């Protein structure tokens, strides 16, 4: 079997999320669908931080099919981390069901974690890096031989660059569980293997990069000759070591790191009416990324400079990742997240 998840693209390509259902009757929930982690979690009924007053949550107690836990959930992400309690219910995404989903009651999180519209977070990377030690949804539907074919399809749909876009748009692209969309993509896939090592995020190498028709320095003391990237569809632009977003901006006439003293450190911003040519190489082709998802606009009152997409975050040397690639590419090419033989595919998008 197929089925499709519908995309919401919320805060102008910030996050992805679709409808998952849990529980018996069914409680929905709107939530970011994250190629970068592997635990299900949704907000629960019983949650007193604001943010749970204002979004949807799950109610333990009207689940006829809830197993409870004092088992304690607790993950951290890049953007802060959640809290709470494991649980097991029935979960429905795509038409799909795993009777016996093991995933996260939360009742804390870090300030702005997530909101409205908003309840949670579904995992979509490998069991290996899943906080609460449960297999991923995804992971045993492909483990169980339900998809046609064993991989994923993603497209992301661009609102960057739309004066008139909103901050929900619930037409924001699709997931193809089981199948690749071929009404969404044009020409051949382009397979980059994964060994058997490599089963935790969804990673990849990368092998080249050129930025104003320059060939940056990849190489770095934590990922060594080539960065080991996260294909990321829950992280909004592209996070590099230090040194290597130096040398990107360095590349781009009046470019610079925006202070500590601006709120902005790790960001860099250069002229707005530069439009930057850049590419990423993966599997030995370029990607292009284009000058709507790189310039994000003017994050100070010098209106003559604008923020890139690529921002500087030194990963602890226990991170397999050194790269995180996220919507900011990922908007520019369709994506097969393939689980056997394991593979991050690339293709043109029609
Ligand atoms: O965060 C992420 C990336 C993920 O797509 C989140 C999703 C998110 C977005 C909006 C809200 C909640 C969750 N994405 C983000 O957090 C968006 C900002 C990412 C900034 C760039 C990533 C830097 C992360 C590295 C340090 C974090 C510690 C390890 N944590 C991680 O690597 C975890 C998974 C994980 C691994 C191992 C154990 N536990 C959980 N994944
Ligand atoms: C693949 O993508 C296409 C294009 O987005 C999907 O086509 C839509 O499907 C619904 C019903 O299935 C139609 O009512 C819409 O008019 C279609 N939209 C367009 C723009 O064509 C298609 O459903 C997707 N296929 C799968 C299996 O997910
Ligand atoms: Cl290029
Ligand atoms: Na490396």
């Amino acid at each position: 079997a197929t089925g499709t998840v519908s995309l919401t693209d919320v805060g102008l390509d910030a996050s992805y999320a679709g409808q998952v259902s849990i529980g018996t009757p069914a409680q929905d929930f709107l939530v970011i669908m994250d190629s970068g982690s592997s635990d299900l979690w949704v907000a629960g009924s019983t949650c007193t931080e604001n943010f749970c007053k204002q979004t949807y949550t799950f109610d333990t107690s009207t689940s006829s099919s809830f197993i409870t836990s004092s088992e304690a959930f607790n993950i951290t992400y890049g953007s802060g981390d959640a809290d709470g309690t494991l649980g097991t219910d029935t979960v429905s995404m795509a038409g799909f069901t795993v009777s016996d989903q093991t995933f996260g009651v939360v009742t804390s999180t870090s300030a702005n974690l997530i909101s409205y519209p908003l309840s949670g977070l579904m995992g979509l990377a490998w069991k290996s890096i899943a906080s609460s030690g449960a297999t991923p949804f995804w992971q045993t539907l492909a483990a169980s031989g339900d998809w046609d074919s064993p991989e994923m399809g993603v497209y992301l749909k661009r609102y960057r660059g739309d004066n008139t876009a909103s901050q929900i748009e619930t037409d924001g692209g699709q997931i193809l569980f089981g199948g690749l969309n071929t009404s969404l993509y044009n020409g051949s896939v382009n397979y980059i293997s994964i060994d058997e090592s490599e089963k935790d995020y969804w990673r990849i190498p990368l092998e080249a990069m050129v930025i104003q028709g320059n060939s940056v320095s990849i190489a770095s003391s934590s990922g060594g000759s080539n960065p080991s990237c996260a294909i990321d569809t829950g992280t909004t632009l592209i996070g590099v070591p230090s040194q290597t977003a130096n040398r990107i901006y360095s590349q781009i006439a009046g470019a610079e790191a925006l202070s500590a003293s601006s709120g902005y450190e790790g960001y860099y911003q250069y002229p707005c009416d530069t439009e930057v040519t850049v590419s990423l190489q993966f599997g030995g082709m370029s990607y292009s990324i284009s000058n709507a998802d790189m310039n994000l606009g003017s994050f100070t009152r010098d209106t003559s400079m604008c923020t890139g997409a690529f921002f500087a975050m030194d990963m602890s040397s226990r991170s397999p990742v050194q790269w995180i690639v996220g919507a900011s590419f990922i908007k520019n090419v369709y994506t097969a997240f393939r689980y056997n033989p394991a593979a991050i595919g690339f293709a043109e998008l029609a």
